[PDB]
């Protein structure tokens, strides 16, 4: 039984953050393509070109997206463009089953990468052709969602309409300026924009997800029979160190290991009920976290 | 029993729009080049020549040539040249049938990009080797479907003849100044041209074909227990949207699905009889489509 | 049993038309070769050098003196230059049969392309290995025309002896200075010429040749209950076009097909006993030809 | 059982000399990666990036944590990038496990060699499909250890701040700046920096490591019958001898073994009981070592 | 029982004409090589260096040596230089026997084309690898001549000295400054060097070779059951003819080929005892053969 | 049971002449690689780097160990630097018996070349991970010699120490300087340096070896019952010779194979006691040998 763009759209809320809009064209293209794909078409390709800034939560999408479905997925990357391989690949992970292949979702990374603005565009054609559909698995029926960042695009989309606001007004013809080919942009129908993540929204990003580096380290901490609590200014603390360096969503991991280097060492070692990460322990990182025995 | 080109024609007029003219030239060649093959020859090769603007159909009529005589068919991009791989990827669509993959149709597009105008030019020769033909299949029974924008083509014939009016008046010439070899363009006799797809052909193309956008949607919606209802006013919307980004027909399901997005969003969690997309749907984009209960 | 030089000439005569010089020089040094094969050696290597324009019919005489000799025959190009591939190609015609694979015929066209006036060089040494002699088969036993317009050397030639009468007194050092390698013209004994096709015998290329265009038409026709019958009128305004583009012989074809679309469009769907061109088809392609009940 | 972080730090105390930090981090960021996967995930990477100058003991110290874990460990260098060449290696030592070979290690040395600042950054974005992880071994359980001596490091970050001191102050955006892709660096949660080797600490590692120099040799002329005595003297002139040479530690055994050649060429002929090492025998190098009977 | 160098120079001389000096080191040469390796060594590597100009008759020597002493032969282009690619081909010709292989001769062609004076010094070097020796066949007791021009060895010896005078003073240095390198001239003790042909030398090619050209066709004619008489003014005239084109010996055959064109057109088509060639059918070609009836 | 570095050293003496000290440094590394092995380690990795003019013997010296320690050799160009092919070679002439591949030792020729001062560097770095060790076969346990001139190496030595006194002077930083990475001179602890041959040296040479010249050639016409003897007065001739030209060794037998050409030709056909060389055959060459009956 496939699930309402509802259902999709509020799964999707449990692993990504913001980004609805995204989450609920995502959610059409996705159930409208695999509604398609059960009936035996008779219809639209139903590709999807994701646009938005790096650790928007694309691929996180794409993956949750799959994992929703429980079909066969498979990563790649623009840039290492062994068409095929792609394709053997979603047959490893799929058990060498052809149907159930057939019904996978293959996600292409850094496609603003290959925008010829020779061999690049010779990619996208390349590429273009399993888009297309032609091991004897046909790619027709493989949905294909194209990531990317597009720098350039805010700007020819402006100098056009005269971020967020920009990327709404997105079309095809400014894919092309950008150096996409015209059969190539009309093979990626859907086309779903992500804002830049805010920063209170990193403190989502710390909570909020089911996998959320707090839950991560709870459960870490957890199976220690420790009890770890995180001051919600200890997660501001951290939503600053990471602003401040610039490195977005991606250098969060980065911050609390750090803070947590000390007492994930000494920590085996010890008998007490919880520790407590105040905000003391980020930002200034000299004061150790509150022990409770 | 083979198909007079009047069947052939006529069964092209239920895929591609206008085009009459090379879909007579097609139907000619077509019904001669089986003709020729179910006799054993003894004649012509017979080979044709698709010179049309991108997105005039040219890859939907070989494809729907091949459907309509039940023949084996696959693509091929001049860009990407391996020349035997065509003929490996023919097979395999084929059952591995010497005999029906003998009868295939080939389709190479964008030959007007491998014009020198070195290795360009040695494509021109190594695929020449496969238009006179030599797996143990000969390539010589096949059927070879060149397609191309020839975008300077225009210019040459112009420089001599002193859109549609000047493609008419094409010589082997013209071909030859634009960047083809003489022994190349010898094995393509058959010369059909295409028309730039006119504007209420836009609407034309919405409709009238077997696999029309709207007739797609009608069935995606069909299956949901609602009638899907385009009224003529969003369709002459949906024309102008896509003249205005001069993405042409390759940028009309980018539009159908913008267009149907939300309503498609919230469909399966209701229960009505039909929606009804009026002009202010398309345009505006603000209206949400009719709903009927 | 042997034929004659003069039943190898004789044969010629019926594919290919005037090159009278060039058909005893091969059909000699044909004779020759395979006299002295049929022998056991004890002798002349007996290689030929084809030197006439495109389009004079090289190819088509390589062809037929293989077939007259009903021996395994395949092409190769001098600018794809792997070069054993040849001869796999050459077994694979041959069923593999190592000893009649020897008594084969190996045509390379373009050789005047590989004339440096680096890597062209090392093919013309690559082959020379190969035309000597070295699967298990030998080369040695197998031979080598090599197909060649020779642009410049119309030019050198003149420079030295002071088109037909200028080719004729072609000499090894010409082809030297040409751009070909002492060891490799001197596996090239026999050295035949041939002349720019006259424009009479355009019409005779028309008519004469057992698969002269009009001959397979009229079969064409022929298999449909009627006849088709070619005015010389038509067949001579047929050269003056193919003049004017200067497409030589290679643009008949392109010609013919266009002067009997619509005839073979709506051939199938009538009743009459057959069809008449005249030169106002041709030329003007305004008239119709003449039909006849 | 999974050794404590104190286990880990202690055993690599044998190993290593110095770098108290450095392995603390290792140590941490190891159990963390073990304790992480023998509990199925549900968490971090926790993926390392070490970062010290040239023999300074990254390679030694990567090697030491697989053995101290009976762990697979394999290395891999970043010039000669083929990558999953590396896993097939793993695989290699691991008797073909798949289990064991997702527990193993992989060090990647000379990471800051491949620092744009084309296909350098193809590299980090190859081997970062790895670090991910996608033969059907998965890469994702497998840690990663990339060393790197980081030239133009210490600048960057002392151009942000206002070398031990200043690699403390280490950055993910120095990095960045460095040379070194966002995507890639966040894969990299645990940077570990090691200082320069100090002079002492060059005697230090000439004795304290269970594979010091000093030992190796005692043992070579043990299975002599000889006891061979370093005189701190000896260590010491050593250690000069190595600095005056800028060879760093990995000069040490081109003296050891210049000291003790004539020696050990001359040994087995001779019958008495123990070796002396003055500092004569290696600054001077004209004293020959004492020798007792 | 292994000929005398005696019976070598003999035989030699029955295939190739003058350099007789060339024929007793290279039988001197040749003798030790297979007296050394018939007697399991205990020696010299007895590798041999031909210098002559272009058409000498060093491939012919190479080859007839291989003959004389029924041992398996193969040539290789230091042009197209895989290297052990010359090793399974002498084993292919040696039906895979591996001492019989090593027994074996090879040929290197073109020798002083690989004279770097980067890629050409490391063929030296990788070919030079051979030379010594290392299928598991070894490569040390194969016999190695390599045979080229050396156009500017010319002058090299006669900067130093100060043809065939000057080629008689050749000096390994000298090789070393034409591009050469040491230990690949190391290799080649053995220098024999040819000059060139002498003009009534070519009338001697035309007659004394047991292979020469008068006797194949005689043969070749013989098998008419006409008997062929070349008058030696006839044999001058192509000497002659052959001199005014600077073809060498090279441009004989095609001389001769056409000189006898004609007479061999219609020669099965006659009976007549014998055709006699006059001076006045080469030099003239106007005037046909003397006929005999 | 393992030779005394005595007996290595004295065996060494009866097939290269001088280089005592580099004799002793060899028989010591070598004595103590395979004392390391045997007793399973418990140590240092006792690699080799000899750096000697061309034709000093470094070559010679490696065989030589091999042999006298019966162990799996091969030889192996760092200019055609593919790497593990070295060791399948290894295991070709070890009968692919691991343990015994394992004790084999590999020689590396023109290290000096690979010194970059990209790919060069990447060598060193390639090769460098087999020095250390990772077909299943460990190369940690084989022993590495690496062969070089390093001619600006004698320039940098000289730059620091203000040719044998100053090759003695040797340093690793002047190695690095020179082009070496440190990681791989860190690698080759022991180095042993050659000094360039002595004239009289030559001489000896001629004799001394167990495989000189004049013994080899002594036998060669030993089998032929007749005795060879060089005169005092002829191989200090050989040696001048040799001097003049500046082949150093690599010349001598392309002067004793130039004297003794005419003898070895008519040899065997002549029936007498022996042959005695003179000066007066080698200097002049005019004067034949002495001939005793």
């Amino acid at each position: 039984a496939l699930p309402t763009p509802h259902e999709i759209r509020n799964h999707l809320d449990d692993y990504v953050i913001g980004q609805e809009q995204a989450k609920k064209v995502l959610a059409v293209a996705v159930y409208n393509h695999y509604k398609r794909l059960r009936n035996g078409d008779t219809l639209g390709k139903s590709n999807i070109l994701l646009i938005g800034p790096t650790g928007s939560g694309k691929t996180l999408l794409a993956e949750t997206l799959a994992r929703l479905l429980d079909v066969p997925f498979t990563m790649a990357d623009a840039t290492t463009l062994d068409v095929e391989n792609i394709i053997q690949k979603l047959l490893q992970k799929c058990d060498y089953d052809v149907q159930k292949a057939q019904r996978g979702i293959v996600y292409i990374d850094e496609i603003d990468k290959i925008s010829r603005k020779v061999s690049g565009e010779g990619v996208q054609q390349a590429l273009l052709k399993l888009i297309e559909g032609t091991l004897q698995v046909d790619t027709s029926k493989i949905l294909f969602i194209c990531g990317g960042a597009f720098a350039g695009l805010d700007k020819v989309i402006s100098h056009r309409v005269e971020e967020g606001e920009l990327l709404a007004q997105v079309e095809p013809e400014d894919l092309i300026k950008f150096g996409l080919i015209p059969e190539f942009i009309g093979r990626l129908p859907v086309v779903a924009t992500l804002n830049e993540l805010s920063e209170e929204a990193l403190i989502q990003i710390l909570k909020e997800p089911k996998n959320a580096l707090t839950k991560q380290y709870q459960a870490l901490f957890n199976l220690e029979g420790v009890d770890l609590e995180f001051r919600d200014e200890a997660l501001d603390a951290i939503a600053k160190k990471a602003m401040a360096r610039k490195t977005g969503a991606r250098g969060l991991r980065s911050i609390v290991e750090a803070a947590l280097l000390d007492t994930m060492y000494d920590l085996p070692s010890m008998e007490d009920v919880e520790k407590v990460v105040i905000d003391e322990s980020v930002i200034d990182g000299q004061s150790e976290p509150l022990l409770i025995y």
